[PDB]
């Protein structure tokens, strides 16, 4: 029973921007379930999430999207 080296999904933060855009502009769906997304990945902030349970399920497929800054 050791932590070893395992990558876990980070919690989704609540996005709030007004300077650029007024709601989303580009895309507006949850990567996991696709039903109205209003939060972002606290890590890369690239993927869209609506809940913690959604992020975990999609986390397997997020492994290649996280840690890639913006390219
Ligand atoms: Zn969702
Ligand atoms: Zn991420």
């Amino acid at each position: 029973g050791s932590a070893s080296s395992q990558v876990v999904m980070p919690p989704l933060v609540r996005g709030a921007q007004q300077k650029n855009g007024r709601g989303s502009d580009s895309s507006e769906s949850c990567w996991n379930c696709g039903r109205k997304a209003s939060e972002t990945c606290s890590g890369c902030n690239a993927a869209r999430y609506c809940g913690s349970f959604c992020q975990h399920r999609d986390w397997e497929k997020h492994h290649h999207v996280c840690g890639q800054s913006l390219q």
